[PDB]
């Protein structure tokens, strides 16, 4: 049940025990992808969409593909049965013990993560979050690297903004909403959330306008509402952004909308 | 008796055994960083300026160092004996399990992998390489971190040239040669690399000028020479960069100089 799992070397194993190799380049190099899968009514959300991305970013990171996509599949569904409960799922692909002559990562190892979902507490919901705002870009941005240094190196998150334009969370989509409009960084810039699209199609069903270009810095003093989405915090209002105050200080009206839409909403995104 | 070594959990063990829990955040999250440490004769080349950067690098990333530098330097020592060979040497320090609530990583790992050396090949001597170069940066330069994912994505190497200024390789500081002067970013943008200090120190010795400036791509034109430096590498010749032929694309005269003045004057920074 509860147990917290890792697959590794085709076991499911008590996460505890689970070991990777030293001599594998993701300890080395910092080269391994990763997703992570939520549940809900113990049903994987958006599990194709975040397995393509796994593959997208292995393969944009010359990393090949340690098991098949369906392989993948099918251990995600075995490890949730497993479970028993809501489950958080994190399927590493790493760069193995070589980057080939041939410029790749071709004996890629893997495992998979089962965890029991842990959700932003309700207070943060009710309150808001704060934002860090960092002068620096992800690389690659369409990658889900296991890089998260900068990260850590009172705010709830970082959020990435490039010569003063937002781009996205450490961890997160981010939305802007300002006169009446959803504004979100491309994902020629940010990370094609899972979560950024099911919110993007609920914003087309709710006729929201929606700008897909990067918000400034600057445009925070003229904004009502921000949030930030992926698929463990569904949509977490944002209040402050560094020592700016978005809109009234709490969570904003369209904000809670698009909330309560997404969980109405959610099971047709399910697998 | 004779292998590749790593020293974990008080022991060492065989390299090709040692694993690492899955669980620390080295591998969900790249928090880790590492030195390496070569031996010329068997001694360890600047054992103490290598670990003094290894505490500075898991202080800037909030890493509470899970040994003391007397201790590090004890198990270099007798990984070097065990060895009976000319060795790579490359401590990690990893983040352990936990970020806690003082913003501290203060369940850290440590091991220490021992190789025998593997320098480039004579070729890459006598020919010299190439390098890539990318409108990118490295984030916290002054941090020797395990994430290397953009110098295997983005030639030898990677060349952080962000807005065409050049700052460092991936692996390795970057030195340009113009009218006989030596050219080489500043600490407050590169890695305070031990061989570029070395360098510096021979350079000055030979009242060979330095400038501490990074060098632009159009300076490359009117370059005589390029080198890349790194503690295994020692000065590798750099005859391309990108579409650049540098100087007349051979090794060059002051390189070569510097190369065997570094090769005569190694014995000073051995422990
Ligand atoms: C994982 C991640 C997200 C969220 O993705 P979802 O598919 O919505 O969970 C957003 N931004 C970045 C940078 C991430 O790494
Ligand atoms: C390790 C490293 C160097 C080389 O430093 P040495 O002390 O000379 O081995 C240079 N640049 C970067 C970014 C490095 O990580």
């Amino acid at each position: 049940g509860h147990m917290n799992l890792c697959y590794i070397d085709g076991k499911f194993l008590p996460l505890e025990e689970a070991k990777l190799p030293v001599t594998d380049l993701i300890i080395q190099r910092g080269v391994g992808v990763f997703e992570t899968i939520s549940t809900h009514s113990r049903r994987p959300l958006m599990l194709t969409p975040h397995l393509k991305r796994l593959e997208g970013s292995a393969t944009a990171s010359s990393i090949v593909m340690p098991a098949t996509l369906d392989e993948m599949a099918r251990i995600i569904r075995e490890g949730i049965k497993k479970m028993g409960c809501e489950t958080m799922v994190r399927p590493y692909i790493t760069g193995g013990d070589s980057f080939g002559k041939d410029h790749l990562f071709s004996s890629s190892r893997y495992f998979v993560i089962f965890e029991e979902i842990r959700k932003p507490d309700p207070i943060l919901y009710e309150k808001g979050v704060a934002l860090h705002p960092i002068n620096a870009e992800r690389y690659l941005p369409s990658t889900k690297s296991i890089n998260y240094m900068l990260s850590f190196t009172g705010a709830y998150e970082i959020l990435y903004c490039p010569e003063g334009e937002i781009v996205e969370g450490s961890h997160s989509t981010f939305f802007l909403i300002k006169n009446g409009h959803l504004i979100t960084a491309p994902t020629s810039r940010a990370l094609s959330g899972t979560t950024r699209q099911i919110v993007l199609e609920l914003a087309r069903r709710g006729n929201i306008q929606v700008e897909e270009r990067c918000p400034l810095l600057t445009e925070l003093p003229e904004a009502e509402e921000a949030f930030i989405t992926g698929t463990v915090k569904e949509l977490l209002p944002v209040v402050r952004i560094g020592d700016q105050i978005i809109g009234n200080g709490v969570p904003g009206k369209l904000t809670k909308h698009l909330h309560q839409v997404y969980l109405s909403s959610i099971v047709e995104w399910l697998e």
